[PDB]
């Protein structure tokens, strides 16, 4: 059976606690904690791509009141997130199991621009979702899992401080 599984919850899980944030920028913004999966119960053989995308947790924007995060009233579609191929992709089973699949070189932007970043509405909260492509022939499938440990709300600044204190501790 295909296992997904998140490397470093427990750390995940101390940003989770405090409502998780992520800067974005007009260029992009790298991502701390960067997502890291472990994967299990592919074919070594078969040949995969893997994608990243984030999904609108709730139709709200979000706003920091007196040290506490609240959704405000008037909720609106969330159009879909684009996708971020793993620059790794597409590869063989074999690359993807022998050590963690880690997204490290997405960018969070909150401005369309040329491509590769993923531009995200800046006080919207956000569920990380990867989908593993087994491409091409009558054997393709695709296989989703979501990331609630590492839901976070995009800014353009740290709200939080005990935020800004965490990612600083742990990178
Ligand atoms: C676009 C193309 C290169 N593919 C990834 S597919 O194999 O035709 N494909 C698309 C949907 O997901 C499955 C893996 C089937």
């Amino acid at each position: 059976e295909l296992r997904v599984g998140l490397e470093e919850s427990e750390l995940w899980l101390r940003f989770k606690e405090l409502t998780n944030e992520m800067i974005v920028t007009k260029n992009g913004r790298r991502m701390f904690p960067v997502l890291k999966v472990n994967v299990s119960g592919l074919d070594p053989n078969a040949m995969y791509s893997f994608l990243l995308d984030f999904v609108a947790a709730d139709n709200h924007r979000w706003k920091y009141v007196n040290g506490e995060w609240v959704p405000g009233g008037k909720p609106e579609p969330q159009a879909p997130s684009c996708v971020y191929i793993h620059p790794d992709s597409p590869n063989f089973g074999a690359h993807w199991m022998k050590a963690p699949v880690s997204f490290s070189k997405v960018k969070l932007t909150n401005k369309l621009n040329g491509g590769g970043q993923i531009m995200l509405n800046s006080l919207h909260k956000y569920e990380p979702r990867i989908h593993i492509v087994r491409v091409g022939g009558p054997q393709r499938m695709i296989t989703s899992h979501c990331f609630p440990e590492t839901q976070f709300i995009a800014v353009t600044a740290y709200q939080n401080e005990e935020i800004t204190a965490l990612k600083i501790k742990y990178n």
